[PDB]
């Protein structure tokens, strides 16, 4: 527009008269908060003339009084200081009262210098004696996100992050929610590793990878969508207990609660297995919750904040719903041994539509399975609830239940219908690992996309012993989601994927 | 040639059909390893408590025996080594008989045991078992170190077997996550913020580099592999939060080498009102901090050409030497640089130089990518100890600000360390008209063919045109860190799997 013009031919007009032109540094006195904390608790009308301090921080707020007075606020670091500046207190050095002033806009970052105290109504504030400009903004910014649409917020995070605090306290909770999570692993000797996120063959989970290539090598290569096959491997070398937390990368569907990029934690844990985890689980995420909202029963709202609010307890232990046990109490049938046979699949596929539910394709037993806990069991999980004893048709990578026939010693946790956690008891026997993961590439070879090729070197890799093991991944993006009680990913996420 | 595997999956399926345990799915161990040797590791020679029953698991190392009625095991776990002695006449025959029990095991089994705790008589600690389990087999013979090996390149291509029969891999990865955790609690307790930033960008930029190309079906976008977070991160200083840091993996397509992966492992921090002699101040007490923390001293060996060869003395002790960019290359010429630096005339020049001086010549001949070669020459070449090479011209800086005092130069500064780049770091360019101008530039050198240069990113434009602070960035390369701090000659050592040719 044209104030972004008239701001450029300002600052020219500055360049050229010899006066501050983003200058390079400004020495603070103190933060604003320090400036806070040591001057807060004065009395009213209280100045120290004795004492010259430099501030600085952006513009939210400019008042001229009067032709001899104009009140700022800047605000840094979480904190607004307010600033009275008196022509009669002006440094005619750094140019006339009015002129030097003229150059400040509000959302200008800006430098001030002056004497400490509150005014007499009794405001923190700085008696300025000069302004220095020190990094203008160019344009005419909104008081709060509500002059701005509001996918703005997510294309120009920078300007949620400035106006608006709800924003800032996400992402400052997000960090002392992976603090958190990392000095619980820690605490209990685990090791925390980084494995590649680009790999010559994908898998670990059921998803479509990203495809590039690397040109001296001339080879194709994916970006992984989970870690779990290098990790698995640190275990047969015998490091015991590890952890990576980063991106995975899935090249699927956006929506509230995909999106492309997203940051996982998965850890490995020799001799655990299924029921360690859970445990486990419960342990380290009802204490979060705690540590967080300092109970454990939070609010939830589903459809944002004037809406329906929801009360999610993680009071533990948490209600276990077993697979396929769920699925047959809801449809009031059982269904059709073996789960993977074309009668079963048959039986599913009718099933899914009595029950007015949306068909995979390709119509895989495991496609309809899921469908089908996605109907009748992901639908009873509000409070976390796991969700258990996966079918193996569905788990290639999970070892097979100790008791329970085609049935593998599997959990996935759900909130709120949202899936969170998703851990097995691995599976460490190389020959039914081969067959599952030649299952595997008959299905990508059947049109399903989310299914991997066979990778040898993790066969291999088994081959040289892994110990019984449990591991396990969370969604730490969903995970923030419930923590800070959004409903969209694109919340908690500093620039998340939109369409252009 | 080896029926070793054959066998052992056919011993296996024997196993699983005589209804013997296969793969058991939970074995629960009174306690670790290295608790046991806590415990038990001072009892007397020949102790042995028979009213305490223990389990006990770990890979198998070692078996021999006596007779066929003593076997003994070796087994590691977590850094320590048990010794199992089984007596036949201690044998749980509910578990099966004897010589069938121990027929099944071989060395680099995963095993358990159950049995009492003490010492023999000759002092060694270990278990007196009265049962074995086979927890999960080893198709494949081990060899005993890393030594028996068919090349060292299977410790990169198959790293579990490095990890598990060589101390010295163990150490390395274990020295890389105590070296982070100490860069992020320095941070950390400056009141940093970590953030995450897309490793998915529409546009590519933040550093000199040819990017991994790759696309979003939904989206039907073509999409970069994020080549640096810079460009992110000086956005969310414009958004305020003043002080923020981002460790992570960076994505580069280009060459492999001694120091160079495909993907490594990167920090980068953005800290408001800090300049780049702020940023040469925090570098210097951050790495000899870290650096003290590890060896107990500021100086460190390293061997340039292997731990039999020769070791040199790396010295840490502030304050590092300063190389000025233009005047060290001058030094090493012998004239000056003609200027403007990026004009053709110098241009022109410093192709006659890299000629004379036999300085292989780079494509396409910019004016950035000539300096650079002569800056490699005559500048990294001299920094053996930690040094800046500070004050890089403009033109191979395009988001450095311009230097308060040099004209051409900018307020940047790189950190060698044995001629390898450790840091680069600048005072922030935050003016958006020349970082306009600038950017406009580098799509002038990618149209001549530098695949280094980036194309213009206009969101970041915008960003700027809302006013970033005066402001100082920072990266590390976390690798290269770790291979001085390990001493490590290569990049490989150092990353758990490193990128291999087929
Ligand atoms: C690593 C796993 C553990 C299971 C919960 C969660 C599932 C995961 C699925 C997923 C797929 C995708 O394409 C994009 C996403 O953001 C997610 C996500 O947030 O969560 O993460
Ligand atoms: C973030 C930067 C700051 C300067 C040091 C270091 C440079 C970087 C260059 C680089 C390029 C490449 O293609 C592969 C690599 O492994 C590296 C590396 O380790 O170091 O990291
Ligand atoms: N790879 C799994 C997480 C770990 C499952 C247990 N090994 C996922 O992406 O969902
Ligand atoms: N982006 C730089 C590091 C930060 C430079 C200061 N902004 C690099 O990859 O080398």
């Amino acid at each position: 527009s044209h104030y972004t013009d008239n701001r450029y031919k300002m600052m020219e007009c500055i360049k050229d008269a010899g006066r501050p032109f983003y200058p390079h540094k400004f020495k603070i006195s103190m933060s604003l908060p320090a400036y806070a904390l040591k001057y807060g608790n004065v009395e009213n009308g209280y100045i120290d003339k004795d004492t010259t301090l430099s501030l600085s921080g952006r513009v939210t707020s400019i008042r001229s009084s009067s032709s001899k007075l104009i009140f700022y606020d800047i605000f840094c670091e979480e904190q607004k200081v307010q600033i009275i500046a008196n022509i009669m207190e002006h440094d005619i050095s750094t140019g006339e009262f009015s002129v030097s002033h003229s150059e400040i806009r509000r959302g200008d970052v800006v430098g001030f210098t002056g004497f400490p105290g509150k005014s007499k109504r009794g405001e923190l504030s700085l008696f300025s004696k000069s302004v220095v400009l020190l990094s203008p903004c160019y344009h005419m910014l909104p008081t709060a996100i509500s002059g701005l649409d509001q996918e703005v917020r997510y294309r120009q995070r920078y300007l949620d992050l400035m106006l608006n605090e709800e924003s800032r306290k996400v992402f400052k909770l997000r960090s002392r929610a992976i603090k958190y999570i990392r000095n619980y692993f820690d605490r209990l000797g685990f090791l925390e590793v980084e494995t590649p996120m680009l790999n010559m063959i994908y898998g670990g989970a059921a998803a479509r990878p990203f495809i590039t290539y690397h040109n001296e090598l001339e080879t194709q290569l994916y970006m992984r969508i989970a870690p779990e096959l290098y990790l698995k491997q640190l275990i047969v070398g015998g490091l015991d207990k590890v952890y990576e937390i980063g991106k995975n990368f899935r090249n699927e569907g956006i929506d509230l609660t995909h999106n492309p990029e997203f940051t996982a934690m998965e850890f490995y844990m020799a001799y655990a297995d299924y029921y360690d985890l859970m445990d486990l689980t419960e342990e380290l995420i009802s204490g979060l919750v705690l540590e967080i909202h300092g109970s454990l029963k939070i609010p939830y709202h589903p459809d944002g904040p004037e809406g329906k609010c929801i009360e999610i307890d993680f009071t533990t232990p948490w209600k276990r719903f077993s697979f396929v046990e769920e699925i047959e109490s809801g449809l009031g049938e059982k269904l059709k041994r073996p789960l993977d046979s074309q009668e079963n699949i048959d039986f599913m596929v009718e099933m899914c539509e009595k029950h007015e539910i949306e068909l995979p394709h390709p119509r895989t037993a495991a496609k309809l399975l899921d469908k089908l806990a996605g109907h009748f069991v992901e639908t009873k999980c509000t409070n976390p609830s796991f969700i258990i004893d996966h079918p193996q048709t569905m788990s290639p990578l999970a070892k097979w239940h100790r008791e329970k026939p085609e049935m593998t010693e599997r959990f996935e946790l759900f909130v709120l219908g949202k899936e969170l956690c998703n851990a097995y008891t691995e599976l460490n026997e190389p020959l039914q690992q081969r067959k599952f993961f030649e299952q595997q590439a008959d299905a990508k070879a059947s049109g399903d996309v989310e299914a991997c090729p066979i990778d040898e070197t993790f066969c291999l890799a088994l081959e040289h012993g892994l110990p019984p093991t449990g591991g396990w991944g969370l969604g730490i993006d969903r995970l923030i989601m419930f923590l800070a009680d959004k409903n969209n990913i694109k919340e908690v996420i500093l620039f998340p994927a939109m369409r252009n």
